[PDB]
């Protein structure tokens, strides 16, 4: 059509965000310098990206690229919100750790997130065990994390 949208090819790159924060959609475009001066970048669905960033995962979002000729291109980008990550821990035979100890990035979870054992590791037996930590978000959602617990013989 001879439009800018037909001429240019915006390339996306994954966006990593922090808990609940929507970034500038321009952050999702790898080759902004390729595009005309004054090209605009907009979250195509602001409500969706706002809700998606409040939960762990790699979420598919769309960015609208508005060109100076009035044409537009809507591209797909990943927005990554942190998930609770397990870390290996060690405990004495018989002792069940605080489940929070088995989560490596508690600081990346929403303020007020708490932790339980959904499935406790069997600490009465020395050796390597897995347990499941339940991550309890303030908004009432939860996340299960399989974690490794080494039990030292006593």
């Amino acid at each position: 059509s001879g439009s800018d949208a037909d001429k240019y090819t915006p390339e996306t790159q994954p966006i990593t965000t922090s808990e609940g924060k929507v970034p500038d959609p321009a952050d999702g475009i790898k080759n902004k310098a390729d595009l005309p001066d004054g090209t605009k970048y907009t979250w195509t669905n602001p409500d969706q990206v706002a809700q998606d960033v409040k939960t762990p995962g790699s979420h598919t979002e769309t960015i609208t690229v508005t060109y100076p000729d009035g044409s537009k291109d809507t591209v797909t980008v990943t927005v990554n919100a942190p998930a609770p990550e397990g870390q290996n821990i060690t405990t004495d035979q018989g002792k069940l750790p605080n489940p929070a100890d088995a989560i490596k990035n508690k600081d990346q979870m929403p303020d007020g997130t708490t932790y339980t054992w959904k499935q406790e590791p069997d600490v009465s037996t020395p050796g390597d065990h897995t347990g499941v930590v339940e991550v309890h978000f303030p908004d009432g959602t939860t996340y299960e994390v399989t974690v490794d617990v080494h039990v030292d013989a006593v």
